[PDB]
C-alpha cells in the first residue's frame, strides 16, 4: 500500500549524472548565442535598409523576434530544467515560461504559413496578388493576437509540483513544473489540437503551396544571356540581313523566321504554311521573306518544300544548324514567328528578343507571359488568318524606325530572364527554411502527441532512456532558432551582404 511513499523514501537523494552533460551545456550555450546575434543580425539588416523591406523580410523579421524571445526566456529555463531534473524558477514562471514558449511556436508556425500563402498568390495568381507593408504589419498583429489567445490553457494548466499529492509529508529537496488538469481527456483534447493547430494543418498546406509553386516553376531557369548576344554579332543588323537573304539567294525585304520540329499540333509549322497560302495572294507577299527551319513530319517536309519551289521568296532549312548561327539568324531577321500551340516555356522568343528579333507569336503558355505591348505582336492560336494579319502589321510597322522596339524587346527578355531566376532563388530558400523548420520540431511533436494522448512514458525503468530522447528533441526545437538565420545566410545574397557589412 505504501510502497510508492517507501520508495520514494529511500532513493530521494539518489543523483545519478549524465555522462555527457557538458556536450548538452556546450550545445546549448552554442545555439545560444548563435541563435542571438544571428536572429539580431537579421533584424537589423532589414530595418536599417530600404531595398530590404519586402513583406516576406517584415515576416522574417517576425519569424526573427519570436525566436529571440524562445532564446532569451525559454532556453535558459529549458537548459536547467533538463540538466537538474528542477524548476529552478518561481511558481508564476512555471506558468509564463511555458506559455511563451507554445506562444512562440505559434507565432513562428503561423508567420510560416503568411509567407507561404503571400509567395503561393504571387506565383500561381499573379492577377490577385497584393502585398502592402500595411496588410503585413497588420497581419502580423494578427499573428501574435491569436497566438496569445489560444494559448491561455497552457499557461493555465502550468502548476509547480513536488510531491505525491494527498501526502502528509511536505519534506522534499526539489520541485518541478508540469501540467496539472482536472480530467484526462482534456490533456488529450488539448494536445490533440496543438499538435494538429501547429504542425500539421499549417506544415500540410505549406507543403501543398510550395508543391504548386514548384511546379510552376519548374524548367525555368531562364537563357545564358552571355550566349545569346548581339555584341557577338558583326557589321549593322540590316547589313547582316542583306547579307543573310543574299546567301539564300534573294533580296531584300522584311524577313520572318520560323525554328522548331515540324508539328500538326505543337509548334504549329502548319498553321504558318497555311498562312503563307493565305498570303500567296495580295500585293504585300513579294514585300516578305521567308525563312522556315526545322525538322518532323515528311508530310509537312513536303508541304515547305513545295512551297519553297513555289515562292521565290521562301525558303526552308531541313538541315542541321548551329547555335551560333541560330544566333546569328536572330540578330539578322525582323521578325519571328512563334506559331505554338500550347508552348509552356517559349525559350525561342527571350533569346530572339535578346538578338534584337521582334516575336510575332501565339498568346499561349508562356509567350503571354513574355511578350507584351510594345514587345511584340500576339496571335490567337490555331487561327491562319489572324496569324496572317499579324504578319501584314508586321510589314507595315518595318516602314519605320524599328530601333526602340528592338531595344525594348532586349530589355524585356532580360528583366523577365532574371526575374524568373530571382524567383527560383527566393523559392528555394523558402523551401529550405520550411524543412529545416518540420524537421526540427518533428521529434518533440510526436514524442508530446504520444505522451500526452496516447499512452505515456511513465511505466518502471522506461524513463532514463525517454529522457534522453527528451532532451535532444527540446534542445533541436531550439536549435531551429539558430538555424534560420544560417539559412538565410547561405541562400539569400542581399542577407549575405547585409551579414558581411554589420562588421
Ligand atoms: C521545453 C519544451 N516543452 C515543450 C512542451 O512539451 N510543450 C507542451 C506544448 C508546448 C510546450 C510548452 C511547454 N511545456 N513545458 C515547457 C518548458 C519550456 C521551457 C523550459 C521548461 C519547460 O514549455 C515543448 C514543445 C513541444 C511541442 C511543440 C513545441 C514545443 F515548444 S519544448
Amino acid at each position: 500500500d505504501y510502497e510508492d511513499e517507501f520508495l520514494r523514501y529511500l532513493w530521494r537523494d539518489y543523483l545519478y549524472p549524465k555522462q555527457y552533460e557538458w556536450v548538452l551545456i556546450a550545445a546549448y550555450v552554442a545555439v545560444f548565442v548563435v541563435a542571438l546575434v544571428g536572429n539580431t543580425l537579421v533584424c537589423l539588416a532589414v530595418w536599417r535598409n530600404h531595398h530590404m523591406r519586402t513583406v516576406t523580410n517584415y515576416f522574417i523579421v517576425n519569424l526573427s523576434l519570436a525566436d529571440v524571445l524562445v532564446t532569451a526566456i525559454c532556453l535558459p529555463a529549458s537548459l536547467l530544467v533538463d540538466i537538474t531534473e528542477s524548476w529552478l524558477f518561481g511558481h508564476a514562471l512555471c506558468k509564463v515560461i511555458p506559455y511563451l514558449q507554445a506562444v512562440s511556436v505559434s507565432v513562428a508556425v503561423l508567420t510560416l504559413s503568411f509567407i507561404a500563402l503571400d509567395r503561393w498568390y504571387a506565383i500561381c495568381h499573379p492577377l490577385l496578388f497584393k502585398s502592402t507593408a500595411r496588410r503585413a504589419r497588420g497581419s502580423i498583429l494578427g499573428i501574435w493576437a491569436v497566438s496569445l489567445a489560444i494559448m491561455v490553457p497552457q499557461a493555465a494548466v502550468m502548476e509547480c509540483s513536488s510531491v505525491l499529492p494527498e501526502l502528509a509529508n511536505r519534506t522534499r529537496l526539489f520541485s518541478v513544473c508540469d501540467e496539472r488538469w482536472a480530467d484526462d481527456l482534456y490533456p488529450k483534447i488539448y494536445h490533440s489540437c496543438f499538435f494538429i493547430v501547429t504542425y500539421l494543418a499549417p506544415l500540410g498546406l505549406m507543403a501543398m503551396a510550395y508543391f504548386q509553386i514548384f511546379r510552376k516553376l519548374w524548367g525555368r531557369q531562364g537563357i545564358d544571356c552571355s550566349f545569346w548576344n548581339e555584341s557577338y554579332l558583326t557589321g549593322s543588323r540590316d547589313e547582316r540581313k542583306k547579307s543573310l537573304l543574299s546567301k539564300f539567294g534573294m533580296d531584300e525585304g522584311v524577313t520572318f523566321m520560323f525554328i522548331g520540329r515540324f508539328d500538326r499540333g505543337q509548334k504549329g509549322v502548319d498553321v504558318l504554311l497555311k498562312a503563307i497560302e493565305i498570303l500567296s495572294s495580295k500585293k504585300e507577299f513579294q514585300e516578305m521573306r521567308f525563312i522556315i527551319i526545322g525538322k518532323g513530319d515528311p508530310e509537312l517536309e513536303g508541304w515547305a518544300r513545295s512551297l519553297e519551289e513555289k515562292h521565290g521568296n521562301v525558303k526552308v532549312i531541313t538541315e542541321m544548324l548551329s547555335r551560333e548561327f541560330v544566333r546569328e539568324l536572330y540578330g539578322s531577321v525582323d521578325f519571328v514567328i512563334i506559331p505554338s500551340y500550347f508552348e509552356p516555356f517559349g525559350l525561342v522568343a527571350l533569346e530572339a528578343m535578346c538578338l534584337g528579333a521582334i516575336p510575332i507569336a501565339s498568346a499561349v503558355g508562356g509567350l503571354r507571359d513574355i511578350i507584351t505591348n510594345e514587345t511584340g505582336i500576339l496571335v490567337k492560336a490555331g487561327d491562319p488568318g489572324e496569324l496572317a494579319n499579324a504578319i501584314l502589321k508586321a510589314l507595315e510597322l518595318s516602314r519605320s524606325d524599328l530601333s526602340k522596339f528592338r531595344e525594348n524587346c532586349k530589355k524585356r527578355a532580360m528583366s523577365f530572364s532574371k526575374q524568373m531566376r530571382a524567383r527560383r532563388k527566393t523559392a528555394k530558400m523558402l523551401m529550405v527554411v520550411l524543412l529545416v523548420f518540420a524537421l526540427c520540431y518533428l521529434p518533440i511533436s510526436v514524442l508530446n502527441i504520444l505522451k500526452r494522448v496516447f499512452g505515456m512514458f511513465r511505466q518502471a525503468s522506461d524513463r532514463e532512456a525517454v529522457y534522453a530522447c527528451f532532451t535532444f528533441s527540446h534542445w533541436l526545437v531550439y536549435a531551429n532558432s539558430a538555424a534560420n538565420p544560417i539559412i538565410y545566410n547561405f541562400l539569400s545574397g542581399k542577407f549575405r551582404e547585409q551579414f558581411k557589412a554589420a562588421f
